[PDB]
């Protein structure tokens, strides 16, 4: 790849992330994207984190992180969020 960008976001065996089609509103689930690291997609997507730990039926699915492109490098990149909340490990 060598390209970065926008990365499929991997998994850590902690959590994962879901890649949706941000349209002009939160939350909303959009039209899913294809490729991976080794392809540098770069998108507005928004990331919805899940604990492993716990059951996809207990997260209602909580953003943990945006992408989006750069018009002036042209590159995409993941936006960390402050104030994040945490998840019991157990």
């Amino acid at each position: 790849g060598s390209g970065t960008g926008c990365p499929p976001l991997p998994d850590d065996g902690i959590v994962f992330y879901e890649y949706y089609g941000y349209a002009g509103d939160r939350h909303t689930v959009g039209p899913v994207v294809t490729k991976d690291s080794s392809g540098n997609y770069p998108s507005p997507t928004h990331a919805r984190r899940r604990c492993r730990a716990l059951s996809q039926e207990a997260d209602p699915g909580e953003f943990v992180a945006i992408c989006y492109k750069s018009g002036t490098t042209g590159e995409s990149h993941w936006e960390y969020y402050k104030n994040i909340g945490k998840c019991p490990d157990p």
